[PDB]
């Protein structure tokens, strides 16, 4: 069920054993020594990675890799589409802006926090919860010349189980990390984004790196002179293959969880942050589909902004599936009712207290949280010329020296941006007009960001006269429009363009609504404190994990599928037969690279087939997963390498709230499919042989 | 492969259906000369299939079979189709108008007969031998002068089988009195509506109740108040004992068509022509029909109904293809005639082979005619709504050009205009649907094949598809109803002969028979080399292990309950239950709303005795029968012959069947008798009807 801190391995380590894990304690996790969590990193801030080789190989997702394989890609050498195989380490590719951070070291430093905190004064001080003063704190239990003496290092501190307790984090960061092997697209991204969030998947969604380093394996800034990273612990790959309701278990980064909400935050959760998300991109994306579909070119121009507005919604459908059916508000109720009994009986009423703060503090911003939530999805996210120029106090002065042209030429470049290449002013009117429709049916007058009384107003409740308005008069409205504004500007112009005071007065009205609500963040957080305090003191920290906030966690489980719906069950392993009957050879997300359609005719599967001859591309488990575990590696009961989390299945979404035993799944690509694709893909035969293969 | 056997094949059956799990005897099953199990099954109203479950007559089959007379009594004020009919007397059982239920008195081999009478040929190509006339003749022949009156409700016809190779006479019983007696809501008897045909899992109520009524001797007459209910020489038992993963299952009713026979040729014909052209022709159809349904609601209120009986034939069309490409059709049927040409070269018979060439031959011969009539009949007989526009008879035309015949002939063609232009007629829907129908159309069939007025669009419109539409609609008597008015107030001949929709609906039917015309003459010979070919098979694999085609008789098959994987990594097991229904309820789509009454009995668990062991409420269950169309409402027999469901669909992945029997993916879709009965009781209240049925434990 839950995502564990590396301290609760004690704890955890019987019933982990009971459940088939075979490895020693110390040698998955050992507070002073080496042990297997020394070849897991956080991977460009975003994404677990693994360490695979003595000489600094790791695997991440493809998904993971993406930007980097992107910006190394031409019309000469499209590596995005083609794959890369670097066939000597010299031609691994160095990445501008990229990280891999090691845990080489994990303190509970809760009391001596406790202890700072008492010099407060001011007992509402979110200090508690300050990245400034928990960074004071570390350097102050560092030392004032920490990462100078130890080289390579630094430190963070963290709050855990809303501030009732504090880790240090010694992390060490290299930022040589040269791309070393990717798939192609059509293997690393197979499903595209119709497969996003699919269990039964059929995706090979890795990419392989390597860390570079100084002489001495200390980081480094990219340079010709750095060498391979030498590891202290790097994973072995099983080749053994994976059966139903084995044991397996994940170590990675989750990013966000939600595991301590009341009932009324379950609620709001559901009614205003789902519902319109649901609601608005739903509109948004009706009318970008038409539009897409009655024009080739609006195709290719708006399918990356329909496939970005998707992602999210499918998460929001799967959250309110949860909500709707498996009881989520009811097990927060049930919580928070047994806490209130449980404090009754102790005679300590703060638990109580500290709900009843949580639920008032939900009910009184209620309006504004909608409110915000409209503005966000309805237009902020949901028309394109919302981001269309505003002009700076730099500008405005300067068109009223001659630096005129200057504002004129920058304004320029931000107008070419906001109208480039992908930009149709005909679809965006469209959208406007359905988003607007739906905003004014929800948002009373008196509400409105000032310009938007215009439809009453001016425009007699005309929604199609207004948008048109915009663009017939604004200067950002075409080409044509903004050239003869640029010949002859005026601050007159700008300061009454209607485009101009859309954008203005939806962007005030969207920050009045961020600064009015960020208030109600902090009782929140405080009765938090005191919430989960109590949990813990009366069920114990033993069955109930801490929030993920993007430090290293374990999860453990078994290779099972489950029944989405009833009479269907989805089993534990998908082969690549799958991908086969899945080809559409004129759907650009279901292409199937040649080499691995030959591979699979000709059954050239090696060493990685399974016992039947097939061969495997993708296990499902019941680890306990949430976004930042993407490249995360999945061991054996021998801590072997088994896979790569990349996924999970919509039905779990929910799971960041209420883990879901019999929906819940992590998607993972087998590692077998992995060495299939380097070895007869890739032909990179260097990778295989650097590896340490167990038979 | 699997089979749908003629009754006469059940002894040369039984042993393998024994090994298989049957346990009934042989002739309890089957009888030729006394009552069997065979004597409770009905062709229900002409289509269907329906069983009698009571010594009162009281007849079962699908909720789609008994729908239109459900309709038939429903109104604003008593709305059957919505919230059900449970007829609490028999005196209240509803009478239905051009009703039947046809019992199989009697079936005959009757093949010596016909091929003794087939010898008095004139012409050796004659095709009298599969003539339902001449067959009738020999019928009436046989069971003498006055047979009709001589046994009133009795009637005989002979049917030939294995391509005339085979031949049975039927003694046919119809009764005409058949009163409506009980029906689930809509939202139980079609819940998954359209979005579930030809879908597993399948969670949909299929099915009505119905009683034959008769004379006082139980001989069947038309409707009077005077009619008792029929007492039976059979009915089924009903079982609640239920079904598990694996046990014996069998069905009797009428498939209506198969094509088991096909040569390697008919199935790439019936892939590269009928079904491309009518997947192609009706995804564009439908295209424009659901942008045109969700842009605008009166349009998807108008179009509903077209929409839907389009998408039928257009989700079978791909099911048979996916069969065809996954599932080696094609390369069976090739293995399956080289294998008799093999053993006919051995026999020193060349016929063989040579009825195998006269049909690659004619197949080959004919692909560019069935090209073009396909095209045309999918892409404007059934693409374009004005193709079936009103066109002025020999008799309208020739009335038209001294008398008040003038008001009688405007009056004729105004009835047939406002048909066309009823309330669900769009001409701005269907100029939409002619520009992309046509334009596909104009692509494929070359200007010197065309109709002859779609040469206009090339000649007259320079190509422009939507300006040649334009113009039908702007200058045509039928374009709207200010147009027809116009010239139904001065109307001359003259008008109507240069009318460009009457010149379009006329040039596209011309060309339309012209092509049945030309098409016709190859059936025959591919019937003729059919009769050696099937011959052949018979005499070389034996009348055993190979079924004769579906020809709307009764047939049994057998089988197993049992799920199947569709793709990899998916298993869709054998029941569905109650569950299924509430996981799909959507109270904001009429499809897939759930009956209150129901939802309620879901909630209390309230499943008396129809719950199975672990106490879950079974709705249906799939088998490995061989069905078809035609076996809509089919009794499902238990080992012991006991009735454990109602076959009511069949997968789209087994739509191929109808060809080659495809045993990991084809199931027959059955609606359990406990729920049957669940919804009987607690939904209906009809207590009477389960007292009058004979239930074991
Ligand atoms: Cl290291
Ligand atoms: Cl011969
Ligand atoms: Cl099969």
């Amino acid at each position: 069920e839950g995502m564990w801190l590396m301290q609760q391995l004690g704890r955890k380590y019987a019933q982990m054993k009971e459940r088939g894990l075979k490895m020693k304690e110390y040698d998955l996790y050992n507070p002073n020594g080496t042990s297997l969590k020394d070849a897991v990193v956080l991977f460009d801030g975003g994404c677990t990675g693994e360490v695979v080789s003595d000489r600094g190989l790791v695997l991440t997702n493809h998904h993971c890799g993406y930007d980097m394989i992107q910006a190394h890609s031409t019309l000469e050498h499209n590596y995005l589409e083609n794959g890369f195989w670097a066939m000597r380490e010299a031609d691994e590719l160095p990445n501008k802006d990229i990280s891999v951070v090691f845990i080489d070291k994990i303190e509970d430093v809760t009391d001596y926090v406790k202890k700072e905190l008492k010099a407060i004064k001011d007992p509402n001080s979110m200090d508690y919860l300050s990245p400034k003063y928990l960074q004071k704190l570390a350097d102050k239990k560092a030392g004032k010349n920490f990462s100078a003496k130890n080289p390579g290092l630094s430190v963070e501190i963290k709050a855990f189980y809303g501030g009732n307790l504090y880790l240090m984090f010694t992390k060490k960061t290299y930022t040589d990390v040269r791309l070393v092997g990717a798939p192609p697209s059509s293997i690393g991204k197979f499903g595209a984004d119709t497969d996003n969030w699919i269990w039964p998947r059929h995706t090979g969604d890795f990419s392989i790196f390597r860390i570079y380093a100084d002489k001495n394996g200390n980081p480094a800034p990219y340079s010709e002179d750095n060498v391979p990273l030498k590891p202290k612990r790097f994973f072995n790959i099983s080749l053994g293959g994976v059966q139903e309701n084995d044991y397996a278990m994940i170590m990675g980064f989750p990013g966000t969880t939600h595991r301590y909400f009341t009932a009324s935050e379950v609620d709001e959760w559901k009614s205003i942050d789902n519902d319109i998300r649901i609601r608005m991109r739903d509109i948004r994306q009706g009318v970008m589909l038409r539009e897409m579909l009655a024009d080739p070119q609006i195709k290719i121009m708006y399918s990356a902004k329909y496939a970005a507005s998707q992602n999210a919604y499918k998460r929001a459908i799967g959250a309110n599936w949860a909500i709707k059916t498996r009881g989520l508000r009811q097990n927060k109720q049930a919580m928070q009712d047994r806490l209130i009994a449980w404090g009754a009986k102790q005679g300590t009423p703060r638990y109580e207290e500290a709900v009843h703060e949580i639920d008032a503090t939900v009910a009184k911003r209620a309006d504004l949280r909608r409110r915000y939530w409209m503005i966000e999805e309805g237009i902020i996210r949901g028309i394109e010329f919302a981001r269309s120029p505003i002009p700076t106090e730099d500008e405005t002065k300067a068109l009223q020296a001659s630096a005129r042209k200057e504002a004129i030429d920058k304004i320029r470049t931000r107008y070419s941006k906001f109208a480039n290449k992908d930009y149709s002013a005909e679809v965006d009117k469209k959208v406007a007009v359905a988003m607007l429709t739906e905003y004014l049916k929800e948002i009373p007058y008196e509400n409105l960001p000032l310009h938007l009384r215009l439809v009453k107003d001016r425009f007699a409740g005309d929604v199609q006269a207004y948008v048109d308005d915009i663009f017939a008069r604004s200067v950002f409205g075409s080409e044509a429009q903004f050239d003869a504004f640029a010949a002859v500007p005026s601050v007159e112009k700008l300061a009454e363009d209607p485009m101009v005071l859309f954008a203005s007065s939806v962007f005030d009205e969207y920050r009045k609504l961020y600064n009015e609500l960020r208030p109600y963040d902090d009782p929140i957080l405080r009765a938090q404190r005191t919430y989960i305090a109590g949990l813990l003191e009366m069920d114990g920290d033993q069955d109930q994990f801490p929030d993920a906030n993007l430090t290293l966690r374990f999860t453990y489980g078994q290779v099972k599928g489950y029944s989405p719906r009833d009479n269907v069950y989805y089993g534990h392993q998908t082969t690549l037969d799958g991908v086969m009957e899945k080809e559409d050879p004129d759907n650009w997300e279901f292409v199937v690279d040649p080499k691995l359609k030959a591979v699979y005719e000709r059954k050239d599967f090696g060493r990685y087939a399974d016992r039947s001859g097939r061969m495997p591309v993708a296990f499902c488990a019941t680890t306990h997963t949430t976004g930042g575990n993407s490249g995360s590696p999945v061991m054996n009961a021998n801590g072997e390498l088994i896979g790569l989390n990349f996924d999970r299945n919509w039905e779990g979404v929910g799971g960041d709230i209420q883990y879901l035993a019999d929906y819940q799944r992590s998607i993972i690509v087998d590692i077998r499919y992995v060495l299939l694709v380097i070895d007869k893909v890739g032909g990179c035969q260097r990778l295989l042989d650097e590896m340490n293969i167990v038979p």
